[PDB]
């Protein structure tokens, strides 16, 4: 009943201590009107008036947080135009920095009757949507030091922020699932036992359960498919849905950074929930139709390059700016690390159809807020050439594709090269060049949430994804995948024991490689998602974490002392990884690496083309170590010596130099080998190595 | 020494508490050398080796603020390439926060043998360039309440440094001229007692007098050559140079801030000061040639739209990082309030013929920093089509050239089309809208450093710029003014009160235009140059502020006009609508309730046709006190006395009646010698005659 005019920045809601300033763009709406929501389910509404940069705005003191808001928005409803508002439908802020409730899917909030799609719906969208809310934005962060943890000192973990913490027996029930669950000690100590310096957490940005998807008993669990990006998702807050989410997912930041973790959510920024046409109109759709969405040349229908439904307008600069201001929010305000763009190729793909992508690589790395954080995303290939852009923020790093379907590609029975092999244990310097012309990392990973897990990946040929209920044909097809036997789990000890140093084999790949190394949760335990390997919709026992109670506990206690030898020793994290000189180094008695045959010679010109490049005998030395430290203090350690057989037949090798080696980890047997105390070699004499297996030596 | 890696951000020198980490943006260099210069001229190699992003950086423990740097790169020098560097020319770091020194012309500093421009020059310019210093950023803000201005209220003000504290008989001898002077509480007051709500400080960030000039007896003064964005130049600091200035200029905001007045900084980024070849090497061509300079179709030569030789290639990379972390350490380090954009005609036309430029007004308009402070500078007509931006920071303003130019032409005589006077009072109205898709303001200026001043826009006919020894062909050429009777200096008193009554005129008629209006130092006491129009050579007695001493009887008078029509302004909101007239019509619905209406100089209502005006020389216009339909800070209605302007800028008496049964107040009248907006006023009855003096003003008032 009190209404000042306020001002036009910040968009969204913002709280001056005893009011509140709410701020809407739309260059195509008639009048927007802001409807106050009361607990009875009445609408205060409130006619914005003053106008900048098509953005009505203002202000209403004595209206504290928790107080329920949303936009409604008359305008020219014509979709030959691309002008879909409508003034029954209650649009979202797309600022909302906390939203209550859940879609309760009906007529009501689809903007169009059922009927007809362009016809004009004038149902009341305003009970079965969300509701955006005033978030308090006051937090105390006490001693929040920011872990600047380097790339060449990480070790990510890929966790979903539902499924981790549903069957922990140590968590109240209560903060089960929940983000406060996630800040739990026990779990925040799990991690710090395993050695992990950045959480990379799946989409925490709040999204919508689709429609054709929760009348099919399922939900969208993993949830690529966002309304909301300045809010955390309210399903996964114990603390309730009125804007307490927000101290929520605060809250559980403060507490990693306690324990020193990183926090990397996940982002998505290459499709809206409301989907294309005949979707619901929730917020975008309303606001502004044509400089939200991407419109073909009929403005009736949106262009969905990949199955999403619909793309945003990069070129429209107030998209642009929700992005930018988007990715602002997080980094400063709730004090995130890092982000990983999904699908950053059809991202990256989208500019290129606006010529605005190689002038966007150019705002990220102005920036001082978002350059200075990990940006992970994907390789791609635009128009034609490939990358097509000049500047890589030299912080953006890519998912290795190639080095997964490299080392999948090895245990499995198939050949890569002995060069497609040398590259990437080397940090594929062949493809991330540190230059700042290329993404200057390597995300190696033996297996992500997308493909099998580790367990499902020793144990399937072809998927089992029937539970999808998308007719089986989702899903990656070729997983590159040796079940080692037999399809599905079976009593055979003989095969059973094999996969259990399969697993033993993927994970000690990918933590000696060069680069990055990442793990998907549950891949310590051996999760199961029963073959299943896109369980975007399995909300259930599929994608839930069993926690342990002794052969779950061997690959644990495999792990997690594993990690200890990845940070304990500098050869295996070059700070500057083996982008600069070769993968066999300057032969010599100096170099920092040199390959052997199991048969014990170095490779040599016309040998690096082996296609069977089964076995290898890999010298990484202790002193080579040419890069300078935190103080300039020459960084050194010890001399390892590692002996791969990607082949059957058990295979004799021989050690070179004539020096005492000490056998620190061995695959094969069964208690598990970084921990179990090992015997020492002399170096020259013959050994025999398990098939499919591997063992590593160490000396100074 | 000692050698640490250090970062690659931020670029530039910055003090660690107890390190220094320096890095370097050279994407051609092929290995880079720090050199710590002590004062007995000792270089200290320190090979920069880690490279991310192309970006040679190093971390020095034990390095202190004032700590003498310089970068010197080994690059190819192949011009028919396009590449200039050499290893002999001590650089300067693009990003020194303060920068010590001065250009010692000579044959060093320019990097090519005298004899031929396409060889190499193998002279040490250690001894002969300037040199950046390593500053300490911590200061104290204790409170700085940033006087967040809005557009209606600004009263802008632009000074130069040097031109308003050297000749003035309350600051000492230390502080004339300098930033520590600007910081007085005589001047304060007098930009208080102004009622000046933005000073704007013309080119602070260092810049380098061109040798053109100094071996020419003159000197850059006003300073629109500029080669580090980032530091306060060096010689308007009476604290020192070894990196202090910053810690001036900070403690200079800092007094003016608790006043209320805002800075807003002129900046120079069409051009830098290398120039194009044959100009000295200095920072940036050394470093790396192609990416910094808009060099095409031959790589030796620089595409000079500038006018000013080099422009900077508004596509590069980092040439947007440069100008972007240059804008914005002045809002957030020295807590700047707004920019001015010098040449921005021409910056346009150089980020234009990149395709870069609809890439940078989105540039600035996501960026918090950038966007939410004023934004001022120059219309243009680019490429094919003009403005050619889709949507403006919206607080972005131009200096209103086609209200100068139409102001100038009716004082002086001419017939400026009844029309284009109408929206120039109004606040603009047609060239500047409020959407977005267009800058929304309309800064008005009856004169600035760019033409005469205001004493001498009503004495000279012509220019008098002999004194630049650029051969009088330089300056404005039509000023569109009138010498009042005798073009210079006269004896004749009808002549000499004709002027400073004029000159009340263009005050006033400022003062009262909608929008953004702005004065340049001098005028309140009616400063001259000696029909110079383009003084940017004379550091001398031609622009320095004389100050009026207390028995300077005709001086102190302006001052008083001055200081009380900045009260009418800042004391009546019908002069300064929120929203300036942008939807309603110039003319208002001709009723009963309109926030303005225009009559005759015989008294009725002008007609459409009347709207077409060739001789427009007389003109009433009427405002209504109580028409203001835009909302308050906190939703009153803005309610004043309605107030009566008239004009005539005819030649002989003009009799005008007053238009509105009850009584009106008369204010400010321009004929009177006294200065009447501090005087009194007789009362206009209501329909009476008033005889009019030629070429003058009357405002009457009523609530």
């Amino acid at each position: 009943m009190q209404v000042w005019p306020g001002q036009a920045y910040p968009l969204g809601a913002t709280y001056d201590g005893a009011g509140t300033n709410f701020a809407v763009f739309s260059e195509a709406a008639h009048r927007i009107e802001l409807c106050l929501l009361h607990d009875d389910g009445s609408e205060t509404a409130v006619e914005l008036r003053e106008t900048d940069a098509f953005v009505r705005h203002a202000y209403l003191p004595g209206v504290m947080p928790g107080q329920r808001y949303g936009f409604r928005v008359h305008g020219p409803y014509a979709p030959e135009r691309g002008l879909r508002c409508n003034a029954a439908k209650l649009l979202l802020d797309p600022y909302a920095r906390a939203v209550s409730g859940r879609v309760r899917w009906g007529e009501a909030v689809y903007g169009y009757p059922f009927g007809r799609p362009d016809a004009r719906n004038d149902l009341d969208s305003a009970p079965d949507t969300m509701t955006s809310v005033v978030v308090n934005p006051y937090f105390d962060w006490g001693d929040d030091r920011r872990p600047r943890t380097e790339y060449h000192h990480t070790v990510i973990y890929e966790a979903h922020v539902k499924g981790l913490t549903m069957l922990h027996p140590d968590l109240p029930e209560e903060l089960r699932g929940t983000y406060a669950g996630l800040a739990h000690p026990s779990v925040i100590g799990h991690l710090r036992e395993l050695g992990v310096t950045a959480l990379e957490l799946m989409p925490v940005h709040q999204f919508v359960n689709d429609h054709r998807l929760v009348d099919a008993g399922l939900s969208n669990y993993w949830g690529y498919n966002t309304i909301g990006f300045f809010a955390p998702h309210n399903a996964y807050a114990s603390w309730g849905d009125r804007g307490q989410q927000v101290l929520e997912f605060k809250s559980a930041v403060r507490a990693l950074h306690q324990a020193g973790i990183e926090v990397i959510l996940d982002v998505v920024y290459n499709h809206t929930a409301e989907g294309n046409h005949l979707g619901p109109t929730l917020s975008m759709r309303g606001l502004d139709n044509p400089s939200y969405y991407r419109l073909a040349d009929d403005p009736r229908y949106y262009m969905d390059t990949t199955g999403t439904g619909n793309s945003l307008l990069m070129r429209s600069p107030h998209v642009l700016q929700l992005i930018m201001d988007s990715l602002r929010y997080w980094v400063t305000e709730m004090h995130v690390d890092g982000f990983r763009f999904d699908l950053a190729a059809t991202l990256a793909r989208q500019f290129h159809e606006v010529d605005r992508l190689s002038s966007f690589f150019d705002l990220v790395q102005q920036d001082p807020v978002v350059s200075q954080v990990k940006l992970i995303a994907e390789p791609w290939d635009v128009g034609e050439g490939g990358y097509q852009v000049g500047n890589f923020p030299p912080l953006w790093t890519e998912w290795n594709g190639k080095y997964r379907d490299c080392v999948r590609d090895l245990w499995r029975g198939e050949p890569r090269t002995l060069a497609e092999f040398a590259s990437r244990l080397t940090g594929s310097s062949d493809l991330y060049q540190d230059d700042g012309r290329r993404p200057l990392a390597s995300v190696n990973f033996v297996t992500c949430h997308d493909g099998f897990t580790l367990r499902d990946l020793v144990s399937y040929n072809e998927k089992r994804n029937e539970a999808n209920g998308e007719g089986n044909r989702d899903g990656e097809n070729y997983n590159r995948s040796w079940n080692c036997g037999e399809e599905g789990e079976t009593e055979d000890v003989g095969i059973t024991e094999l996969r259990a140093r399969q697993m033993r084999n993927f994970l000690a790949t990918l933590m000696l490689s060069q680069g990055v190394p990442m793990l998907s949760h549950g891949d310590e335990f051996g999760r199961t998602q029963g073959g299943n390997n896109n369980a975007y919709c399995q909300d259930n026992e599929v994608s839930w974490v069993r926690w342990p109670k002794e052969a779950e506990a061997t690959l644990l206690r495999f792990t997690r002392s594993m990690v200890r030898l990845r940070r304990e020793h500098p050869v295996f994290r070059r700070r500057r990884f083996f982008h600069g000189r070769p993968v066999e180094g300057t032969h010599d008695e100096l170099t920092d690496i040199a390959w052997f045959t199991p048969e014990g010679e170095e490779m040599t010109s016309r040998d690096w083309q082996a296609a069977h490049a089964q076995a290898l005998t890999v010298f990484l030395n202790g002193n080579a170590i040419s890069e300078p430290g935190t103080q300039g203090e020459r960084i050194a350690d010890d001399s390892f010596l590692l002996m791969f057989n990607a082949s059957a037949k058990e295979l004799e090798f021989v050690v070179p130099d004539s020096r005492y080696w000490r056998m620190v980890v061995d695959t094969s047997d069964p208690e598990g080998m970084p921990p179990q105390q090992g015997p020492e070699l002399a170096g020259g004499e013959r050994v025999t190595l398990a098939p499919l297996s591997l063992t590593v030596l160490r000396r100074p």
